């Protein structure tokens, strides 16, 4: 019934620890206590399972966004809390993928672009609350929203190419994170009123 | 003596109008009034000639930077004039390349990284003048410098992948340019004093 969920979770951990390439369907089967024969009923390809895991992770972001958003702090505190959360998401994905996932197939072509659009929308919503709450000036909520989202994406993009799957330290994330704030911080002053 | 320079200029135009792939050594020879046999004395590969053209273009950026920098306007006016110039450079390169040049071989691996470092340095120098001129607070001139440079690079990176060699309009550059200011503008307020 929710064995799927078991298979997904198993998979998540494997990929988190070892990645996609070194990981094996015989392994994931072992983990859930099944047999490839059974696993293939749910997934007929390591890539498909990986996508499930990506999608689970994307949902976790939204769930946490919902928490922040229903926590009733101000427009600014939300925006910042978002940046942190967006940053940590990126971290999860790099830790599962370790490859050329971000730097890009047709499926992921779409999982990206939808997320990036959901994201712009979430942000437009915080801007909107700020506007009404009167913390932010109106403003094209939407233009700004995109800008912030793109600004953050650029931080992430410049930091890769820059580094490599292996050539990546723990200070490499402190960098991402610390930069994404700088940007967040500056964006806020472009609308603080 | 300076036939090289002729060959480079010929090449520049061809590539500007038609690109690298559709362009031909027999064509460039025609242009300068030579023969492949002679052209190959200067260049033994279309790629090599292309690099010369990239390097000529990179030098033109520096030459213009030198003009701006010896024009004695303030730290702010220079910084902005730089962003415009950096933007226009990017424009030149996309117009010569129309391919996966930016999105990346070993040679260009280096032409990029050196430029990006010369660039950080130029910028550190404007920051430094601002500091002494007392327009900008000190400040880690260097951290900031990088940040601005990376910020601009991100605008460029997000705008590609986003589009394609062909799927790129004239409004696509108005976008680049207009975004790179937004960023410039915001950066300035992070140090205006």
């Amino acid at each position: 019934d929710g064995k799927l969920e078991l298979i997904i979770n198993a998979a998540q951990k494997r990929f988190a620890h070892y990645g996609l390439c070194k990981t094996t369907m015989n392994e994931i089967a072992s983990d859930v206590g099944m047999g490839k024969a059974s696993l293939y009923y749910y997934f007929p390809d390591k890539e498909t399972l990986f996508e499930a895991v990506i999608k689970k992770e994307q949902n976790v972001f939204f769930d946490e966004m919902d928490k922040i958003l229903n926590s009733g702090i101000d427009a600014t505190a939300l925006l910042k809390k978002y940046v942190k959360l967006r940053s940590l998401h990126f971290r999860h994905l790099l830790n599962l993928s370790k490859l050329r996932s971000d730097f890009t197939k047709p499926v992921f072509a779409k999982a990206f672009e939808s997320f990036k659009q959901k994201e712009v929308e979430i942000v437009a919503g915080i801007i909107q609350y700020g506007i009404t709450t009167k913390e932010f000036k109106r403003g094209n909520k939407h233009e700004n929203a995109e800008f912030l989202v793109h600004l953050l994406l650029g931080v992430r993009m410049v930091k890769l190419k820059y580094k490599e799957i292996n050539d990546f330290d723990e200070s490499d994330y402190e960098d991402l994170d610390k930069n994404m704030c700088k940007v967040a911080g500056m964006f806020l002053k472009e609308i603080q009123t």
